[PDB]
């Protein structure tokens, strides 16, 4: 009932949601429509850090709130780039599409997030190749079709067939195979760098999880994403328009990847968190033959096969832990007993950690053979117990800056104050001699399933002996856990 | 050996091995699967926190407060045994919570089993007993200087209050009265439970905490008050104490009684009610229990957590269709529609006996408006919320004792007018929310007319949006104009 | 080119080059040498923050609020020029503050020059004029679309209110009324100045902020209210608005009116008074001014900051001995002694005309106690503190307009009883603090007897520690017992 | 008036102070007595970060509040060590002494903290050798004697002559010259590691300033000192009792020194902060002949000579900046004009940054010769302006982990879970290949005092040419600021 320039004013109030990390943020009605579906709401029942909650009691946060944050930040970054550079022709349609991809990027996560595709599926179905990101595309497709989203998209200026395709590309990368993307052209290349940056890992996903995980873990975040946004521009790089950082921010960019690595070190790869994920996975494996999840047209699926049917997969969340824990079926006894051990805190025992020494790298094809190697070590110590291959767990952890051996800053372009449209490169030695010399390494953790004092003492001797035999690094507590073993190795002394 | 645990609220804290032994049981670990704020998570996406981490915090703060009091006043004879007992009570105070915390004993049980009288605190005693017995805790207690018979009893008293119908406690004597004020303070509500949840809930909700518990601890002493030794606050902290209860009230207002959070709890409860006949939880000796009867068997109750929401949601049993359909409406965000809020005006108070009759009153209002729809009693929900400073009509500060700088052993009282004229003049009130289960535009417009008419008829306060939602109704009431 | 600056409160914020040009002047940079909370730093060691950083924050938030309103409502015709003008007013609002901020115009000037009538806001207009003229800002303003004559006038109006004795503003018309509510809101006190100082002062003080300004911005709109376009709050935010003023009051209570902070301000002011005849500040054309007369010359006033405390402290001039000795007492922490606090009881209000006569009243009280010491009027300090919600006796929420979800263009009013019965029943009160300049045990004991006797005689409230500090006095008053 | 076991109870209420960093903390009356003196209160008028406030508007904090924090944390750490290990025989006297040293460690700072002893004194009086820590001893002595503290110390169980000596040793290190300390013996060696740790830099001073500076700067702290305290013990190391860290905290210790370095990088060595300190120092130098500070017995001192008289030095704070700024004396015109340039933000112009390349290190004896080298470079660029030695400032910044070239973790001892009384060493390669390979480097900043566009463009050409001539690293913006210069160097391309 109000008019301006002779035309009626229309008031479209956005939904406002209060997030502890980002504060009060506005959700466009199209995002709301996507959020309020069983497919998206599912993420409320999947813990961001999986078993981490069993080590960090503040880490009760789920994928849901993280996904909201990623959608929000994606919008924030695209908007800012567009406000500073109208010449990029960023439309509200483009903004929505990037927001949606941010929201939906984690739709394919299973129970306990990275445990599911990182540990469980590879063991439960070695023939398949599965990733949560592929799952996110399938789940996104299912969300769209089951909830009649296409008309709603059209209503807000989206072109579904193109934009749905674009969204999927933002999530999983190129869907085929020159410029490998179809949803958007080279001059909007920078749009593909926002949610999931496959080129250098600088994206808003990190920005949310740094801040969110820190808030819940009780570890403090030292990366400033708002600063980064202020010092980001889009410049021409080899015929694409790409996000570039202000040159003097290079220190802060190295620090961003240092933060990521510290979080993996302190929290995500916590030695006990990992053994809890291991044990949960063992329980799932022992339960997989007996639990039934009903999918499309009444078909029955297993935990390991629910990934093949999005209707079933929709019902596959952290709930499965409790279904197992609370079960009475005798056939689930073995699974159930593992989870009960978790509850009584009768966990597999951490033996130690070591690393390879040279340019030596442990191949994934050889992971399975490692426990046997440990059991076959011959420590010159008098022991009450003999341990077998099956008593040992050997967990190999790849720690890196997100691109294996590569320095991600070598794949970043910068701009200078005096020529803010000119992209440049900055090399490592131009920056600082105090930076890492390598960008990838492996940590090897060894655990023992025999938890008594005598078995643990024995396991330590086998472990350190194995380290010596393989020319691995001297464990940090080596002289304490295995004083009779460490002298033999003079490379260690 | 003790353990160090990192909590986001309290930082790195130490857990005595006896506490670890109690924590690492199915009975305690259960609290990982029960959301602190229940349906609140469906309005505040940061509110994913569970009772578990809150219980750790309460146990920690209980220890902190007892230790500080003991360090400053050796004459109180606070032993490490005393410290452990208070820590255990802090840890175990919430053991009796059910699915979605206060939804369970606040909404579900009263509807599902009106004959019984159940509280989470009673549940905590039963669950604590079950925890002790099922996990062989008594020997461990003895190993660390506790005397189980006495101390178990003491712990239960700290949780639920006096265990019988003059000093009413057996676990500890009058000269350690102050130990009963730490976990759950029945006298004035100043306890460490609040201190943890203020800070924790604020951290997760994205609302800032304005109470400083560490300051309070520095300005706390134990003084003689009528043959008891009681916690007393420094006199000049009286302002900050009023602010503590103001903070509590603001958190209820903004978050815990959020109009949508409450309707989600309502809907979840409806789903539980429609599921209760069909879900089976196996308890002691294979006996079968229902959601509503699991409170009678701690073995079954151990397996009754927020999981039940998802068991219902993921079920295929045709008998669970109705329950399942309510939860699906939650997921699609097809929620009951908020109509409005009002309050009583005078000394008038709505009795709980009459809550059930209210939707009928609303449906029977006769708005002088032409409507396309007629609504019935069953289309309305009337949610009556009691908001207070923790002791009904009473000012809790009237039950606080203070000490002065010049005589720190002398307990005194401070009255309200000695403090500030800007403080509340009353300490309890009721909020009345009305919702409609018919969600279409026409029904909602009708519901608004019935509601405002009802407010007028009952001499309740004018709804804030009254002139907008019911312009034809508001003029009739000149007390409103 | 614009600049990015990192503020701990607001993070990385952008400064338009015109704001930079204004910031980088001696007149603005001056604010780096004036503590926000004055003597507060001597009680709260984190409160080292200056007016400078606060002014940056206010300028930033002013821009934020105007921008948000404009983005949601293009029909308001908010221009970048308008944004700049509001930002400048935010930046420059505190230009007129003197040494130790509110101590200067609150305590010093009224004592040093009782004939004049001076406020920091008037000072800000004069200093703003001086800043513009001395730094050739007008051409720069023009370069960025401002119209100096009009916009300078507008800026001054935003700072000090209407510049004359019906729409009383010239800088902008009724349809941009809302622009005058942003920096300094004379109508209801809801402005961005509060928003910055809540957050900033809390950060430095070590007291937590419980107001959410970002939420407020999301629930703010501009609606027609009597031919003006005014900022309106969403109706359901009324609770949060009351809490905003509660927060203000708690900060005054805990920090800004801290009994020791105030006595430090008092003592500093005494030192300034004893120094005023002897310190020389060179102003325009070499003319000499005093601390008390520097307000008459902006060139001199530019050089009048917290530095004056240290000029006095470090001086050797025998004529400054008395001033210097007061500051040394501050350093040795030989402060005047706090005796107690009381309040008036009825509708009774202490007039400012009578403040000067109060120490004499205290000295003339006749306590029925045998004392070793007789105290005189000059041994007592009586500090009367007006505590209110910003508009004397008035409820500021009565001067707020709201909008409802179903009609977001329609401004409405909400009354107090429509909200909550737990809110204040009055919005102003007075606190009376009494101190003694005689610091020995015997004098202090005597002062307490005089004070409590005086409270009894005047029918003031019973001091909180009354029975402890003056046990022989309190029984006489049975209104107290 | 209350009794227990027949004896009167005495209630000694400590003063409580609210600090934003540490919260409500208790001050022992002896600390209060020391705090409430002109010598200590002086620290309220000296900014922690000096010129930093002119770049970071939140950095208004003074040495005073930092000193309170250090005193508090010193007490916290000593108390915790003593609570866990009664066998160390830590007394309340020991606690007080460490608290006092923490409080008083910064008493010797001058105007703008590190500017004074880092920049001003070395220029104003090159013959002398002065450090703030030496100043802190002298000021501490003056504080004690002028305020009659010795009797108060005795009253609380201190033995002044021994303990005063001990306090001074904690502040400045050994006062002479085997075990080089006299205040306490080898079995309380760990007490010397608390306030100022000369062996490996792990002390409570860092812990306070990390947290405090971060709070004011608007940069977030990522070090957790409370965690460290929980994982700290005292163990026998080469006949001393020394503070040892839990072995698995080694990652977090490396991160502690990384945090320190990031703070220097982002904030303390900010290129503009440093030029402001430079300019302030220039102003002091031009004022030094004309400002008079009255010391003991009416004697007159200068800014540069006030360090010789503690009574004068007591009156030498950040106030001197404003005395200069507000002065009218024609003789102070030149000083005053520099400060006015600061206020108008007419600052010397940043030209660029480079580093040495090899194991090459720029000697301090050669710093003075550098501007001349820059001015003598011969860029093959056509310029409107010729610049001289005096137009250039060359600021050489030593960035390191606190012990020059050394890895501080090589001077840390650790303990293991299974043997918490046994000290061990952990080497760099036992930890991680992603850590720094070097622990020290130099940054070379160049500035120009001629601020016009033409002079600045010229300065850039001289600078980059100089970098090329010296085989220094290619400036990050080199191709942008000096495109005609960079091609000549093929080591750069
Ligand atoms: O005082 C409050 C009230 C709500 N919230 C949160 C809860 C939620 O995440 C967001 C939106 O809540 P609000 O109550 O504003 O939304 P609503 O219930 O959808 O209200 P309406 O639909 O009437 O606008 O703000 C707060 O942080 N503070
Ligand atoms: O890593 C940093 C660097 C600077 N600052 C702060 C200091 C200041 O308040 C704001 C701007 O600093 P910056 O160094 O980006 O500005 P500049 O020195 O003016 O750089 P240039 O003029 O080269 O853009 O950011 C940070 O918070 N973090
Ligand atoms: O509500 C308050 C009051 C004071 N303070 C701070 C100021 C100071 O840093 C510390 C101590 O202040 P308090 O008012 O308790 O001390 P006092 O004035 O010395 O009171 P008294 O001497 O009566 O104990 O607490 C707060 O943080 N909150
Ligand atoms: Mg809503
Ligand atoms: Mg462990
Ligand atoms: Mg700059
Ligand atoms: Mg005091």
């Amino acid at each position: 009932n109000l008019y301006f320039q002779g035309s009626q004013i229309h008031v479209d109030t956005m939904k406002v949601i209060n997030d502890p990390i980002h504060g009060h943020i506005e959700l466009h009605p199209l995002l709301v429509r996507i959020i309020d579906t069983p497919q998206f709401q599912r993420l409320r029942y999947i813990k961001q850090l999986g078993g981490g909650y069993y080590v960090f009691p503040g880490a009760s946060h789920n994928r849901f709130e993280h996904s909201l944050g990623v959608g929000y930040l994606a919008g924030c970054l695209v908007h800012a780039l567009g406000e500073k550079q109208p010449e990029l022709q960023i439309s509200e349609r483009d903004v929505l599409c990037v927001q949606i991809a941010g929201l939906c990027h984690d739709l394919g996560h299973g129970p306990f997030s990275h445990m599911f595709d990182g540990r469980f599926i590879p063991l439960a179905r070695p023939e398949v190749k599965w990733t949560h990101e592929q799952g996110s595309v399938m789940m996104f497709e299912h969300l769209i079709n089951s909830n009649g989203i296409k008309p709603v998209m059209e209503q807000y200026g989206l072109i579904p067939e193109e934009d749905i395709y674009f969204i999927k590309e933002q999530i999983v990368g190129p869907l085929e195979s020159l410029w490998p993307y179809k949803g958007r052209p080279e001059n909007k290349s920078f749009l593909y760098e926002i949610v999931s940056n496959k080129r250098n890992g600088i994206d808003v996903d990190k920005w949310d999880y740094f801040a969110r995980d820190c808030h819940h873990l009780g570890i403090q975040n030292n990366f400033d994403y708002k600063r980064f946004i202020k010092f980001a521009r889009v410049c021409e790089v080899d015929n694409e328009l790409r996000i570039c950082a202000r040159d003097k921010e290079v220190g802060n960019l190295y620090d961003m990847f240092h933060t990521r690595n510290s979080l993996h070190r302190r929290a995500y790869q916590h030695k006990v968190g990992n053994i809890i994920d291991t044990m949960i996975t063992d329980a799932f494996l022992k339960a997989d033959d007996y639990i039934e999840i009903t999918g499309a047209g009444g078909k029955k699926y297993r935990i390991s096969t629910a990934i093949d049917d999005m209707e079933a997969y929709t019902k596959l969340t952290d709930n499965i832990f409790l279904e197992i824990l609370y079960s009475t079926d005798p056939k689930l006894k073995d699974a159930r007993e593992i989870l009960k051990q978790i509850e009584y805190r009768n966990l597999f025992k951490y033996v130690g950690e070591t690393q390879p020494t040279g340019q030596i790298k442990i191949k994934r094809e050889d992971y399975e053979s490692l426990p046997k190697e440990v059991a076959s070590a011959k420590p010159k110590v008098l022991l009450d117990v003999k341990l077998k291959a099956e008593d040992f767990i050997v967990d190999v952890i790849n720690m890196d800056y997100g691109m294996q051996e590569k320095n991600p800053i070598d794949h970043v372009s910068f701009y200078c104050k005096t020529a803010p449209n000119r992209a440049i490169r900055i090399t490592k030695n131009q920056v600082s001699q105090l930076l890492p010399e390598k960008f990838a390494e492996q940590l090897i953790r060894v655990y023992c399933k025999k938890v008594d004092r005598k078995s643990l003492y024995a396991a330590r001797q086998y472990f350190v002996q194995w380290c010596a035999d393989r020319n691995f690094t001297k464990p940090q507590d080596g002289d304490v856990i295995a004083p009779l073993i460490t002298p033999q190795k003079k490379e260690w002394n």
